[PDB]
């Protein structure tokens, strides 16, 4: 099979039809990396041999019916921070440019055990802390959208994988919107779980008490599906996220927090977000509401999320009430992942960069500000991709919802795909 940019839900259902095997997926995304992949730079470590010989036992499980595993027999990258066993986890370190991993990472393990075919690794900047994605040991990656531009970081080879159809699905940690905005710069969908839901150990540098981690894809169900297979609640659960199948609802009650005094974001943002509500305000049982909390002082945030990157905790137990009153008001709340789309590179010293809004210069730390919220309380954020004309550049919406509400943002996407927004192919990709 050589078609591209199917879903690994179509993927799972061809190789249970057998319109395709393992084997002429792998043969599929390593011939797109062939062909595409010098110019991005995004996957960094291939492992052929492994992946092809996985590939062939999963075909010779299905025939013989001994398939097991909600993954069986589908390929994927991994962010190249997690330990996969015998490979190398350099995390973009000169320090590290020989650390092999000694066993998988717990998730990493997780995904193995659904029967994943792990095909190699995605750029990532160093020791993952930045929104760009470059190192001296692989080299800079650069958003397929428009080479000069970063797809962010630090999961930015991982974005810019998916939106390649390099992979079908991919898998990254998530600290101060790790996995969100390279979402949100390359046109990916990306979910943050729920702090506890799911192990981060055996990440590089890496039971981390901020960051969580959580799949990439091209569509909400492909995300339910990769958190059916990695999650493993390591805290006790409030409640069980349902990742079984697509859960509609009848009425949606949605609050949005798309601006705050000094952090406002650029004027096509602005529009864009503006459109996609309009669309949704016009749904029968759905109310949208301008109602983020003023309980929460965002500036009292943004200097418990610096200082995190006996008093603050105070604050910070109150707010989580703040928020648990909110998701038992309303279903989720959009706000931004960031207050620019992809920028061009930016790879002077931290001072100096500069995200310009609406002409006017503002702080690279502007990324902070726009997904403290989830990372602070532990939430779950779902990234969604809004439209694009041909001439605009992607842009995500970040969806979050109470602790352990996974199934809710994820669910939540799934029904805006209905909607307005999803996954566009890049012009030149298959």
């Amino acid at each position: 099979s050589e078609q591209s940019y199917r879903s690994a839900g179509t993927l799972l259902a061809q190789l249970a039809s057998g319109e395709t095997t393992s084997v002429a997926l792998v043969n599929h995304y390593f011939s797109r990396m062939a062909q595409f992949n010098k110019p991005l730079n995004a996957v960094v470590q291939q492992h052929y041999a492994l992946a092809l010989e996985a590939a062939a036992r999963a075909d010779r499980e299905r025939l013989e019916g001994r398939a097991r595993g909600v993954l069986h027999g589908l390929p994927c990258t991994v962010k190249e921070s997690f330990d996969v066993q015998g490979w190398l986890t350099t995390s973009g370190a000169h320090y590290l440019k020989d650390n092999r991993a000694t066993q998988d990472a717990p998730s990493i393990a997780r995904l193995r055990a659904a029967g994943a075919i792990l095909m190699g690794k995605t750029n990532v900047p160093m020791m993952t802390a930045d929104w760009q994605t470059y190192n001296d040991l692989y080299g800079t990656t650069h958003n397929l959208w428009d080479r000069q531009r970063s797809p962010g970081g630090s999961s930015g080879g991982a974005a810019v994988a998916v939106a390649a159809d390099f992979t079908p699905v991919e898998f990254g940690s998530d600290l101060f919107g790790s996995l969100r905005i390279p979402a949100h710069y390359t046109g990916v969908y990306a979910h943050r779980c729920s702090l506890g839901l799911m192990s981060v150990r055996g990440h590089v540098p890496g039971e981390p008490d901020l960051s969580t981690a959580g799949p990439m894809a091209r569509s909400a169900a492909d995300l339910r599906l990769m958190m059916r297979a990695l999650s493993t609640f390591w805290v006790e659960p409030p409640r069980i996220p349902d990742f079984s199948r697509y859960q509609a609802k009848a009425n949606y009650r949605v609050c949005t927090w798309f601006s705050a005094p000094h952090h406002e974001i650029d004027q096509q943002i602005a529009q864009r977000f503006q459109s996609f509500i309009d669309k949704l305000r016009a749904q029968p049982g759905v109310e949208v509401d301008d109602a983020m909390p003023a309980d929460i002082d965002p500036d009292a945030l943004f200097d418990i999320a610096v200082k995190l990157s006996r008093n603050t905790d105070k604050l910070r137990h109150e707010y989580s009430r703040v928020i648990e009153t909110l998701f038992a008001r309303y279903d989720v709340l959009l706000t931004p992942v960031s207050p620019v789309l992809a920028f061009a590179h930016m790879q002077q010293p931290v001072r100096k960069r500069k995200l310009i809004v609406n002409g006017e210069p503002q702080d690279y730390n502007e990324h902070l500000f726009w997904n403290m919220l989830a990372t602070v309380f532990g939430l779950p954020a779902t990234v969604y991709p809004l439209a694009k004309t041909m001439d605009e550049l992607p842009c995500g919406i970040q969806i979050i919802s109470g602790h352990f509400h996974d199934d809710v943002t994820i669910n939540f996407a799934e029904f805006c795909e209905s909607i307005s927004g999803g996954f566009t192919v890049p012009e030149g990709y298959g």
